[PDB]
């Protein structure tokens, strides 16, 4: 076997076999030498005696109110903290990108092939004599066991960190346009070449499907009335390919960018939303300057929206998730004396990670009524019938599942997490506690120390036996939060890093795009710049409802 | 018309209309501000103060040949100014891209549709008054005009520098990776979606071309023996397409890379020398691995080719190119403690100034013989019959062309000249003038300037009227030279920028892959570090010959 399997390298050395059972680990730039990389350089046992863990920086960010709300109305000293904490993220991601599905060495292949997820560790070899390397079992427990033991929903529990229905469509409907798996190929592939914030969910992955959705008069995108309300335009008047069951009425059939959009109305009220912020956009530059043509207006628009997209992932849903006293900001300045690539491949990790499905309520409360999954599923008539300003007040008000802690998976998508196992393993991801590691994070010594808790880190013990060989996804979901919040520790700095360069690795953050001439003025930048969850509704829902993403 | 069309905002500020009458610029981070961003802040009047100009520097590497001898043979002196030399090119290249063809103002379908060739300067805008913008007449002279008088060989003249056949085909070779232009969608656009020092001219463009050219067995790449010298296979055995007149014989038809190889014996001399190159560093991976698989050993190969080959760029071929007496130097490391964006678009302006074609001669002297154009092109024959250590002594015998300076580009090629100018024209290029501005130097401000004599500049007068009308291309060609040097200013202030990127933007140049273990180890990793042109022909033609890329 693969004389790497046991993952004998360390502080991110690299494992190379030298022969049929001998491996050689590369220490370069490490900051340890010797044959694992484990003896640390001089410098190195300095940096690490200083350096504070996650936990302690978090509770620093999540106390102190007083002091922060000073720091928050000191612009060089907001702008200072920010700097920092995009900064410090920066070392973990390896851009240009490496790994993948099919390469656990660096390849041209690897590198150049836009439609496989990068790989943030490589995969177990495949004749590793254990799933995880050499350590634990022949195989892993059965993924039901896993499933129906610790992940199920026994009852639900609410997320204590207040999320609400707004922020789960959002985070659904935000992840949708870079986490877009290439079935037919496999768990390790994308159909989302851009790899990150290009909005194909609004405008279409590719250039013929762009063109179907397009007006082609002042910039604006296809739309239809119904009931005096603007929505997305029809398949039938579009010839725009979209996922539907047979049973679904022809106006039902709305057409956007993301083809798999129709599944959930609560993903249709984002779409709607952001076509009608399209053509508001395109309104504006219109006003400003009746001198350009549809093409300039389509396109100057985007831009626009990629740069709002951006601005409220920033300040208002990772500020939301974060449960920081600091009030982050987007801010592309702040790396302008700093290095940093402006370019982003998306990791199958990061895809993995964010199958929050434990989000998901019972039942969907809009109005008066409480929808199963099976009334809601493919049922935009729903969002017809109440319309978009009840939407926006039901799905404010309602609270969303903790994420993190255990056993709150809804059993109506039971299929989906088992799959999230499954596929897991079929792409050999290495175990939990190598990605603490790989993230700079202390390996678990026990299960309960996981959980924090002990009857699921029985049934863990039982069904894993070793540590070790926790899975990745298991553990997310199981994971002892930190308190009365959504996610554990795991989550958060795997998570973070990913996000960073997800959201500044676009090249509107670069300082040859991060100009107002690149918006078609002041006016552009400004509309960018001042975006917010509160203002995208009140711009395009009527009534102007009062939003944000917690309860 | 555009407001815009009389390119009025300077010093790299971006003109957006606002209304149908009126522009304003955008002086960001210029260092400039007013109306047009001509008014200096204080801190670029002293930058202005201590900035050397390009000649100056240029004098300054090209003397004190005794002083460069010992700056030479102090490491730490060599990297410092190795760092300087690749951190002052810098800043001159948009990276990520911005403009193309269709695209005279930033868009998400020009920043992420890899099929264009991106542009350091944007178009001129199709309602415009006049081709350049708002100067000159309404009509261009004739292309055919400005060919015959300016550009036609009448005889032959040398480079005074030296550069060889060697050189000229290297230069072809190495180019045509990523000057890859899709004649079925526009001269515009570019089929090679890699964008740079990819070596898919070596294993295909896609994957199924790839797999049709591999051997399958120790990551080798196929080929044929021909009275026992290795040649790449041949279209047959491969059932890889390449271009070839009807007339040739299946077993001429030789399969490599890159479509149009089979065209120019020049070019197949290198992909023979580059397929062994590739089937050599296999054998020595297998003795270094013998745990690895074919996949492994083919992937790790074509990584350290890769390497290699921008090694042999910089320190034989750049280095001859620019005639300074400091020893450029192949090291990434220089730039890690530097800010640098570890990628690259090809820019279709930095395709145009590659078209090199005074550098072909009159003839191909190939041992006895002196072939015409008609008997070289398509003739591989001329491969077999020689054999590839004639054609490296023949070659690098054999003294190319002056590319500046005027008249020297020869008749057979004519064709493919006037599509250089008319193709520009067809991708509204902005004048030479514009560009010298975009790579801060000096506008020219009359044609004698331009070239350096009278009679050249007197016939671009009648043709043009005004010198801020004059086009890119020609004015590469007809321009003054450097002292006894084969390019004038321009060509070399475009083309540096140019070159940085497209070799240091590579991954393996990034920090997380410049490792010995990217490349198998320390004996890989060695192979690139110490690659040579010379070394390239000894360990893969018969007899080991002397090679260079200059006469001597
Ligand atoms: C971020 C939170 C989030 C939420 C709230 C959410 C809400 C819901 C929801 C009800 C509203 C339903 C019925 C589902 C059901 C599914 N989800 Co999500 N999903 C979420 C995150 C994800 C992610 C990320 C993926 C992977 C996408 C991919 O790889 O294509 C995913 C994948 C799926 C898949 C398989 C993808 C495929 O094969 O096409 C199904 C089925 N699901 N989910
Ligand atoms: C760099 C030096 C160099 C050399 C030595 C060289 C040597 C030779 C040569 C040798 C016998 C022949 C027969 C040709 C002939 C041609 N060359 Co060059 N070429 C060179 C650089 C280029 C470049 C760059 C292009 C554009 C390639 C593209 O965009 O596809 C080119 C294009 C061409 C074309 C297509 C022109 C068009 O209509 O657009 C022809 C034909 N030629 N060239
Ligand atoms: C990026 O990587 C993908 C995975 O390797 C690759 O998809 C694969 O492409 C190969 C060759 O193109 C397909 O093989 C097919 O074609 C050959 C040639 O005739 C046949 O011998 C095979 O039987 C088969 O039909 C694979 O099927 C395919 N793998 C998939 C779909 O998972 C992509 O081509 C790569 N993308 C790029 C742009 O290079
Ligand atoms: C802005 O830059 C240019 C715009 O091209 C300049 O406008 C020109 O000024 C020229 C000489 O001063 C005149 O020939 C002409 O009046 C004018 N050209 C056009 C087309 O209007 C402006 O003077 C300059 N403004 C500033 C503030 O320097
Ligand atoms: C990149 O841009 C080119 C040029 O617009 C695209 O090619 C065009 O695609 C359209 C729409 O599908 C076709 O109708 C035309 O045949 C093409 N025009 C040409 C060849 O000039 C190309 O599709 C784009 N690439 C991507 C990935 O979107
Ligand atoms: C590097 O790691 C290897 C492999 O893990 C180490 O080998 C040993 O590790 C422990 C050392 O006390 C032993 O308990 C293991 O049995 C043994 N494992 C194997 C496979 O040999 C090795 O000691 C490490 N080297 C250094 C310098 O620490
Ligand atoms: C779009 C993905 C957002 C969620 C990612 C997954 C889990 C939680 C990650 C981040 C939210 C909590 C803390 C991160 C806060 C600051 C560091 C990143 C800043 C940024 O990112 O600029
Ligand atoms: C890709 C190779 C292209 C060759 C260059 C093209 C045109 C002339 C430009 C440079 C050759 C002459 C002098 C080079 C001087 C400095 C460049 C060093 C930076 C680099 O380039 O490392
Ligand atoms: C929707 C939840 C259905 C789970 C069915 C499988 C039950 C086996 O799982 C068991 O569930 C018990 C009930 O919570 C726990 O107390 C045990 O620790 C657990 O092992
Ligand atoms: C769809 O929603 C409507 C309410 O708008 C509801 O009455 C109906 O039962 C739903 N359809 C299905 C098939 O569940
Ligand atoms: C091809 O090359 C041979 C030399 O090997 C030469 O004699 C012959 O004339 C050439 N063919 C053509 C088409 O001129």
């Amino acid at each position: 076997h693969h004389p790497c399997c046991s993952n004998p390298c360390q502080n991110r050395g690299e494992c190379m076999s030298t022969g049929f059972d001998q491996y050689k680990c590369d220490c370069t730039r490490t900051g340890f030498y010797g044959e694992n990389c484990t003896t640390p350089e001089f410098l190195t046992r300095i940096k690490l005696l200083l350096k504070p863990t996650p936990n302690t920086v978090h509770y620093i960010l999540t106390h102190f109110k007083g002091v922060w709300n000073i720091v928050n109305n000191i612009p060089f000293l907001r702008s200072l903290i920010m700097k920092y904490v995009l900064t410090s993220r920066s070392y973990l991601i390896d851009s240009p990108p490496t790994y993948n599905v099919h390469y656990g060495y660096k390849s041209w292949e690897a590198f150049s092939n836009l439609s496989y997820y990068t790989r943030a560790l490589p995969p177990v070899a495949d004749d590793c004599p254990t799933p995880m390397g050499v350590k634990g079992n022949k195989e892993l427990p059965d993924s039901k066991e896993v499933l129906e033991k610790v992940l199920l929903r026994r009852e639900f529990i609410p997320d204590p960190q207040g999320s609400n229905m707004m922020f789960a469509f959002f985070a659904q409907h935000f992840t949708h346009q870079f986490f877009k798996t290439d079935h037919k190929r496999g768990p390790g592939f994308t159909r989302g070449l851009g790899h990150g914030v290009d909005l194909n969910h609004i405008y279409g992955e590719t250039l013929d499907r762009q063109h179907k959705l397009r007006l082609f008069k002042d910039g604006k995108l296809k739309y239809q009335v119904i009931g005096g309300e603007v929505y997305p335009p029809t398949v039938k008047d579009t010839q725009v390919e979209m996922i539907y069951p047979p049973h679904i009425p022809e106006n039902l059939q709305f057409a956007v960018g993301q083809e798999v959009f129709g599944l959930v109305p609560g993903l249709m009220m984002y779409a709607t939303i952001w076509l009608r912020e399209h053509n508001r956009v395109c309104d504006i530059l219109k006003q400003e300057h009746p001198e350009w043509g549809d093409e300039q207006l389509f396109q100057t628009s985007r831009l626009i929206l990629i740069g709002e997209t951006i601005k409220i992932v920033i300040e208002d849903y990772v500020q939301h998730l974060s449960g920081y006293h600091f009030k982050l900001k987007f801010d592309p300045e702040l790396l302008f004396n700093q290095q940093f690539q402006y370019q982003n491949r998306i990791a199958s990790e990061f895809n993995t990670l964010y199958h929050w499905h434990p989000l998901l309520p019972d039942t969907f409360n809009i109005e008066d009524q409480e929808y199963s999954f099976k009334q809601f599923l493919y049922n935009n008539s729903i969002l017809l019938e109440h319309g978009l300003t009840q939407f926006v007040e039901s799905f404010t008000r309602q609270i969303a599942g903790r994420v993190a802690g255990g056993r709150n998976v809804p059993i109506a998508v039971q299929a989906v997490a088992k799959a999230s196992i499954d596929q897991s393993r079929e792409m050999k991801y290495q175990s939990l506690n190598e990605y603490r590691k790989r993230f700079s994070l202390k390996p678990y010594t026990s299960f309960e120390e996981l959980t924090g808790e002990k009857e699921m880190a029985a049934e863990l013990k039982a069904l894993y036996s070793d540590i070790d060989v926790m899975e990745l996804y298991p553990a997310l979901l199981v994971e002892k939060p930190r308190p009365d919040a959504i996610f554990g520790e795991t989550m958060v700095e795997l998570g973070a890093p990913f996000s960073l360069k997800v959201l500044m690795g676009n090249p509107i953050c670069s300082p040859q795009y991060w100009k107002p001439s690149t918006f078609g003025g002041e006016v552009g930048f400004k509309i960018i710049n001042t975006a917010s969850i509160q203002s995208l509704i009140c711009n395009n829902v009527k009534g102007c409802p009062f939003t944000s993403f917690n309860v």
